[PDB]
């Protein structure tokens, strides 16, 4: 609820979802992170949340803005990692 947790959640769950694209990184796509949220919706503001960790510089993503799921390709490249131990 506090989006300060969902930013981790976020960074966990692409851990997961996500697959190491050529610089190494963990990178997800849009439309399989947006897959799963549709059926737990696990983050009330997917966007958002997104955002929150764009800013943080945790993850990068093209797009600034999208409503429809042309953005689905789209890979969310994890930059900076501070999940696991």
């Amino acid at each position: 609820m506090n989006v300060d947790h969902e930013v981790n959640l976020l960074v966990e769950e692409i851990h997961r979802l996500g697959s190491k694209n050529a610089d190494g990184k963990l990178s997800v796509k849009f439309g399989v992170l947006f897959r799963d949220d549709k059926s737990a919706n696990l983050f009330e503001a997917l966007v958002g949340t997104l955002k929150a960790a764009k800013r943080r510089k945790i993850v990068t993503y093209p797009g600034e803005l999208l409503l429809q799921g042309v953005h689905d390709d789209v890979d969310i490249i994890l930059l900076q990692d501070l999940e696991h131990h």
